[PDB]
């Protein structure tokens, strides 16, 4: 493709990214012939999408509203700082008078870097906020260290991990969180612990809405990735092999539908092993033949 844009309409664009920085954060709306004429935009606009859905996401946590209003700040400036771009938005003046980077792709692919950039700061930001979202979990149930699991018996070991799962399950940023905080605590004891009980939340929980379904295919697929290049958790694997492939197979049945599968496991990994996929399509595939 190719991106024209008129003088008038790069005015429209820069009010409708300031629009989708402040308040509803609502979608960046744009005319059809507009987007049709640079279909850059549209990369553009799904990105600001996504850091607002991402920001909704965070108000229905047990995050501080502090945590989730200084967040929103932080975003908003950001955009700020990209709607007042002179080399993006304003007329060449003096020393650049007619430099290429005039054109009107190169200004929209500086858009495209700039709001590309915003969303990776914004995703480190988020991403320290679930790992201490994790970390509150773990240390308001009692279970932050071998230390504070060594005296639960049996049944409430059990009782123990089944509560953290119906936490973590529900956002997989928090799940991702709690093993970010497992790995930097390196206390295997309480590791241990916390892979049996995954294994038993994805053995017994009810998969009957499709909410559940995406908790569990979630906390299966990083699960999976969670062993990848560590022998501790390798060996966890190896000795849960046959209730993982069972497992497995109760998430993804339809054991004909590999390419299909494959795509919806690798979007949901945060590994780029191709472990999880040849767990769920292959091996699991070939035991139950």
């Amino acid at each position: 493709k190719s991106c024209t844009v008129s003088e008038e309409d790069l005015t429209t664009i820069r009010n409708a990214i300031q629009k989708a920085s402040r308040a509803s954060l609502d979608d960046v709306n744009l005319d059809e012939d507009l987007i049709a004429k640079c279909p850059l935009l549209k990369t553009i606009t799904a990105s600001l999408k996504s850091v607002a859905s991402e920001i909704a996401t965070l108000k229905d946590t047990g995050i501080s509203e502090e945590q989730v209003d200084e967040l929103k700040q932080s975003y908003e400036q950001q955009v700020n700082e990209i709607v007042k771009s002179r080399d993006i938005f304003e007329k060449q003046s003096g020393g650049d008078v007619m430099k290429e980077q005039g054109a009107m792709i190169n200004r929209m692919t500086e858009l495209q870097v700039q709001v590309a950039q915003l969303q990776q700061q914004i995703g480190e930001q988020t991403s320290r906020m679930y790992d201490d979202m994790a970390e509150l979990i773990f240390q308001r149930l009692a279970m932050n260290s071998t230390d504070s699991i060594r005296n639960y018996t049996a049944h409430m070991m059990e009782q123990k991990l089944h509560t953290l799962m119906t936490k973590l399950e529900t956002n997989y940023r928090i799940f991702l969180g709690a093993l970010r905080y497992l790995d930097h605590l390196g206390d295997q004891p309480l590791i241990d612990k916390v892979f049996d009980g995954i294994l038993k939340r994805l053995d017994e929980m009810s998969l009957e809405t499709n909410k559940e379904r995406e908790n569990g295919k979630y906390v299966l697929v990083n699960l999976l990735c969670w062993t990848v290049n560590n022998r501790f958790l390798t060996e966890k694997y190896r000795k849960k092999q046959l209730e993982l492939f069972r497992i497995a197979l109760k998430f993804y049945p339809k054991t004909g539908n590999k390419e299909a599968n494959e795509a919806d496991i690798r979007g949901r990994q945060f590994c780029d092993a191709n472990f999880p996929v040849n767990v769920i399509t292959w091996f699991a595939v070939s035991r139950a033949a």
